[PDB]
């Protein structure tokens, strides 16, 4: 019963001027101006991350992969990432994991923690991959289950692309359960996550939603959670650039809202929201589509 609806994690840092790269990285700054703008939502309370400990980030990442990364060495474990490797990148992605880290900690006194930042769910173990350097949610579930070993962890994946660095990290975990809808024919090589749904090109709203619906009920078929993760990318937009993915701004909601009403079917669960991706040929969709989600987790 001390349960608050929602707080809100950010640092400034995240945002970087990518030039010409597809990768909106000043999205951060601009969902949390929206926010700041809005009268009911600049009521919520915002924390601010440090940067992650190196030890915490050894619970995922080999030595060697820290090694290349902080030392912005160009090597197979970080030749893959698609981004460049730069003293800003690295202070940037250690913040946010430091940030992902805050917010699930703050799932102890928040329904729902909605991080402005991080969904990092490309990233290995010994590998940057697919504009990841940090695998953000995985790091807290490992410091999680450190402080809970009973509890379980969803991650529900809805993001564009697969969270392959979380299917893979966690195949072999009991405790640890990833669902996925993607679009098929894109970007990553495939893993087994515990349920993945395939999607094709153009799918629209209800399609999706229908096919939502039923994946949560075969995941709490199969396996009840305490905390969540929700990657709630932006990608499956219908203006996307790099998706094929036709859902609406109604239907992104829908979808967020359908989310929000299976956790708060479960009493005991806690949600943290990542954003994870977003490409809208118009990058102020993209934040007007992270700022929704807020809004649909803050709704009364
Ligand atoms: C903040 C600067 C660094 C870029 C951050 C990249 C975050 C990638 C997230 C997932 C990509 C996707 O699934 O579409
Ligand atoms: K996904
Ligand atoms: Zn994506």
């Amino acid at each position: 019963k001390h349960l608050e609806r929602i707080g809100l994690v950010y640092h400034p840092d995240y945002n970087l001027d990518l030039g010409p790269h597809v990768f909106p990285a000043r999205k951060y700054q601009m969902v949390y101006d929206l926010v700041k703008r809005d009268s009911k939502l600049s009521n919520l309370y915002i924390y601010k991350p440090d940067l992650a400990k190196t030890k915490d980030l050894s619970l995922v990442h080999t030595q060697e992969f820290l090694d290349d990364f902080f030392s912005l060495n160009i090597t197979e474990r970080t030749q893959y990432s698609e981004l460049p490797l730069t003293k800003q990148i690295v202070h940037s992605f250690v913040l946010a994991v430091g940030g992902t880290i805050l917010s699930m900690e703050l799932a102890q006194k928040y329904k729902f923690v909605y991080h402005i930042g991080g969904g990092f769910h490309h990233s290995m173990p010994d590998r940057a991959e697919g504009f990841c350097y940090l695998n953000d949610a995985a790091i807290a579930s490992k410091l999680y289950q450190k402080e809970y070993p009973d509890k379980k962890i969803l991650f529900i994946d809805l993001d564009l692309h697969q969270g392959n660095g979380n299917s893979f990290i966690f195949q072999n975990d009991p405790d640890v359960f990833t669902f996925s809808m993607h679009q098929e024919n894109l970007y990553p090589k495939k893993e087994k996550s515990d349920l993945d749904i395939s999607l094709e090109e153009g799918i629209g709203d209800k399609e999706y939603l229908e096919l939502l619906e039923k994946s949560l009920r075969k995941i709490e078929s199969d396996f009840k959670p305490d905390l969540i993760f929700y990657i709630a990318g932006a990608d499956p937009f219908e203006g996307d650039s790099l998706g094929d993915l036709k859902l609406t701004f109604q239907g992104l909601r829908k979808r967020d809202q359908i989310v929000r009403d299976f956790a708060y079917s479960l009493n005991d669960t806690r949600v943290v929201i990542l954003p994870a991706g977003g490409y809208a040929k118009d990058f102020y969709d993209t934040v007007t589509i992270h700022y929704n989600t807020i809004k649909i987790f803050a709704a009364d």
